């Protein structure tokens, strides 16, 4: 009897502590490495709801795990800017109720130009007012954003779950009393601030992939978890077997 956006409510993951520790300096290797192990937990929770999420079971498990790997940072940072407008109203990014962070922090982590990046996506939140219903919908159009060049085990049913996503969000839009007279204008403002994901999505990739492998130098410490993905993903990325999926390019 549930609709998939009421699923999609009671299946979105309650909100984590990222364990920051006051009595620890803020030190770039410090809050990066907090920021990681907070990003480890928050995608265990994305692989428990990914296990649930509407159609998603009748992807290939191959599938599956390769969509979770191709778009964690999309998702990670799509939650962050929900997140961020949701109890800040966009005036800091809520990484965690115990991170948030304003400019200063945004320069300590040594990373303030992507932050900066992050930032206009909440303050493009503000702009439109976006939905819980829209993002949570729009959550699921970035796990299917970006796929493999040389192909899923199943074209059909990726394609098939993904026409069905971007049916439900032009379905909910157009028919919202809300948006009358402007709602096609708004469903392309949403699907153009999915593209403008990429852009930034890639950036902080590659910093992440950065520090990674250049980890036990750096002093910037990840969780088994996100070894895990950036193991599998980055070899995937060096040999340039990564299609960013675009409605307006
Ligand atoms: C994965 C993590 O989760 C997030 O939400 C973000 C994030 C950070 C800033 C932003 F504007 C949007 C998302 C994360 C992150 C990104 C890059 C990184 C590292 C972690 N870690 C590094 O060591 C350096 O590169």
């Amino acid at each position: 009897t549930p609709s998939p956006v009421m699923v999609l409510e009671n299946i979105e993951p309650e909100i984590v502590y990222a364990g920051y520790d006051s009595s620890k300096p803020d030190t770039a290797e410090n809050l990066l490495s907090t920021l990681n192990r907070l990003a480890g937990k928050q995608m265990i929770q994305v692989v428990k709801w990914a296990k649930v999420l509407p159609g998603f079971k009748n992807l290939p498990l191959e599938d599956q795990i390769t969509l979770i790997q191709y778009s964690w940072m999309s998702l990670l940072s799509f939650a962050l800017s929900w997140r961020s407008y949701k109890h800040t109203n966009s005036q800091f990014l809520y990484f965690a109720p115990d991170l948030v962070f304003n400019e200063e922090k945004m320069h300590q982590s040594a990373m303030y130009e992507l932050c900066q990046g992050m930032h206009q996506i909440s303050l493009q939140f503000v702009r439109l007012q976006l939905t819980f219903e829209e993002y949570t919908i729009m959550k699921v159009l970035l796990l299917l954003s970006t796929i493999p060049k040389d192909g899923l085990k199943s074209q059909a049913a990726f394609e098939e779950m993904r026409t069905n996503y971007i049916k439900e969000l032009r379905k909910m839009v157009t028919k919202c009393p809300n948006n009358s007279g402007q709602s096609w204008q708004r469903f392309y403002q949403l699907t153009k601030l999915l593209d403008s994901m990429h852009d930034l999505v890639s950036d902080l990739l590659e910093f992440c992939f950065y520090t990674f492998r250049e980890s036990h130098a750096l002093k910037v410490e990840f969780p088994a978890m996100l070894v895990e993905i950036i193991s599998d993903q980055l070899p995937k990325v060096e040999s340039g077997n990564v299609k960013p999926l675009y409605f307006h390019r």
